[PDB]
């Protein structure tokens, strides 16, 4: 059922937050995103993939005005209570990427679409539609920050990637040009298997260019515990202009 697919992922993010505390994670991940926004003079930020709220809370802590959107009401409840626990009032809004301005009536200096969330779309029409909705919600001089795993390295290898020391391993069980299924195994024995679309770096860049973004800088980001020559993530910094 749709309820189970949703409950499965809610269980996954529960487990991630259970075993990986946000302070350790913040000190580990660093402040590159915050500084990018600061250097641009960003004030208003829309988080379009809030999840359990880590990125939104970090931005609130940094002093940004943040609106926290997610397709999932249940995610937003977790995110709100996590923000609350850290001493912030989150502004949550349930929203589908295909109609983002249904209940969002402001425009923003920046949008963040992080957590490798853009890969959850398996339809190209949905990809273009989502990017267009993001584009429309940006002020004339606004920016979209959108990240993704590095699938190029896998498509062109077969070993696990670890995060937060050895708290979780991520193993590509199946990868072809249309699908990547990863096995997530946590230090307590918990296992989750998740599907995502293996976006090539240049394909994502091309989609962004095609919906109207004017300059895209893609940064390599090394997040995993045991570093390789290739980054395990990319961050696209797409300026609207």
């Amino acid at each position: 059922s749709d309820h189970y697919e949703e409950e499965y992922v809610l269980g996954f993010v529960d487990k991630w937050d259970e075993l990986i505390d946000w302070e350790s994670r913040a000190e580990s991940e660093g402040d590159t995103i915050i500084n990018i926004l600061k250097e641009r003079g960003v004030k208003k930020v829309l988080d379009v993939a809030t999840g359990t709220g880590f990125n939104s809370v970090r931005l609130l802590q940094a002093g940004f005005d943040v609106v926290s959107a997610d397709g999932s009401a249940e995610m937003l409840v977790k995110a709100f209570d996590n923000a609350r626990d850290h001493g912030y009032l989150m502004r949550t809004v349930q929203a589908d990427w295909r109609w983002m301005n249904k209940d969002i009536h402001d425009k923003f200096d920046a949008i963040v679409c992080l957590g490798n969330s853009f890969t959850h779309l398996f339809d190209e029409g949905d990809r273009r539609k989502a990017l267009a909705e993001f584009y429309a919600l940006l002020k004339h001089d606004g920016v979209l920050l959108l990240d993704q795993r590095n699938y190029d390295a896998i498509l062109d290898s077969k070993h696990a990637h670890y995060y937060c020391g050895d708290t979780v391993s991520v193993y590509p069980e199946h990868v072809d040009e249309g699908l990547a299924r990863f096995k997530y195994e946590f230090s307590d024995g918990s296992v989750y298997n998740l599907n995502m679309f293996p976006l090539r770096k240049d394909y994502t860049r091309q989609l962004l260019h095609e919906v109207g973004f004017q300059e895209i800088n893609t940064l390599g980001d090394f997040k995993e515990t045991y570093k390789e020559d290739e980054p395990d993530f990319f961050l696209h910094v797409a300026e609207k202009n």
